[PDB]
């Protein structure tokens, strides 16, 4: 355990990796309920041209019991040694698909922070000021980085709120800001893109991660080297994802 | 020469292409000085995935020579016996190679429909509104179509001027309204792609094609079909024509 981060080039390094600089760097999820259904996945996706691993720890079914994410965190570990894990319980307001009250979800991170296994945590930006500013706190005394979360998943809010809410959340700590949002028309999409220019320009002292959904959003997930988001989502393995495999390949033709 | 153009799915149908439905169309450019230089060009294109080949007129030495143009005209088609064939020559105030007269630059567009050998002419909306008027009827009167194009190499306009260029060219008849324009920021980008959201949302009828210029605005070459652009240009920071088409269809589906 132990990352690094610039204010000059607006980066954060964990395992080797220098998030915010170059190409975008790819995030695929684990989805698995069980112990041995997180290593299947974990297994198949070895060998996937991914950057960060992301562990959602809502769809695994023995969440409450500390023991047993210890034990499935040490196994992928011991699959994938060597590229950053990012552990990640979304939240059921956020559309999670488990409920956690909030003292548990606090308690949940701080125990991932504790293991040593995980190099990352996602921290909703509306859990909670105090409960917020807490954990942060907590993992940067572990060395482990915060990726601050905040989802619409039914509406584009608009530019000038998606920029506040980025703001806040580097005012909070977060070692990377990040937006997903919903476009009910393909105007959202560039409200989307135009929150991620302006935040980038006007107030970003480290990496942002942003996101449109859906299929009409997905160029947001393909065009982070020119307008400004870090990082994106794709499945090893809906009409909206966008595979591994072809998200490589649209980031390396237009990688500059 | 025959052509095609539906309101419904806003389509204009040339050589079996249907240039606004499905995927964007690839538009690949012949720079050549001479007869053989084109000629080599288009043998190098023949075997590239392309749809639409565009023949830059003012990159010829002979313009000024009608039957010079007419046998490099034909010369290409001998070559291309299957794609749209899109004579344009770009003027020198929208960052042409050559000059030419009003007159000169109608005549030669004329001789272009007239021989038979162009499937679509390329006229710029700032020509002159009579000059713009005749030579559409023209080239509608001998089934050629009409990409109608504006381009600004040092600046993108507000997004409602963009729009309002691009209603004009419905207005004088265009088949293809065309606006191609140079960011200076990233929100020009962004400028470009909301004007190109609006207009084909709210206004057009047919098919329009729009570019932002340069590595920033790459974007826009890639994401029409959900924006609303119908074509892009590449080469055989730019991308070429292989991976243009492997995005294209990556976001088809
Ligand atoms: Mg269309």
């Amino acid at each position: 355990n132990l990352y690094f981060q610039s204010n000059a080039m607006k980066t954060v390094t964990v395992r080797d990796l220098v998030v915010g600089e170059g190409a975008p760097k790819i995030i695929v999820s684990l989805m698995g309920k069980t112990i041995t259904d997180v290593k299947s996945e974990a297994l198949a996706y070895r060998e996937a041209d991914f950057d960060i691993l992301e562990w959602r720890v809502d769809h695994f079914a023995n969440v409450t019991t500390a023991e047993s994410v210890l034990e499935a965190a040490g196994a992928i570990r011991e699959i994938i040694t060597d590229k950053p894990l990012l552990f990640t319980f979304r939240s059921a307001k956020e559309g999670g698909e488990q409920a956690l009250t909030t003292g548990q979800y606090i308690d949940l991170n701080r125990a991932a922070v504790d293991s040593g296994l995980v190099d990352m945590i996602d921290l909703e930006l509306f859990t909670g000021d105090d409960e917020v500013k807490a954990t942060v706190g907590y993992a940067h005394q572990h060395n482990v980085a915060v990726i601050m979360s905040n989802h619409d998943f039914h509406k584009t809010p608009a530019a000038e709120e998606i920029v506040q809410r980025l703001r806040k959340m580097q005012e909070l700590g977060a070692d990377i800001p990040k937006i997903a949002v919903m476009p009910q028309t393909k105007a959202d999409v560039l409200t989307l893109l135009t929150a991620t220019v302006e935040m980038q320009e006007r107030y970003a002292d480290r990496p942002i991660i942003t996101m449109s959904m859906s299929k009409t959003g997905v160029i947001s997930r393909l065009a982070g080297e020119v307008f400004g988001s870090a990082a994106t989502f794709g499945a090893v393995k809906a009409p909206g994802q966008i595979s591994v495999a072809d998200l490589r390949t649209v980031l390396t033709i237009l990688h500059q």
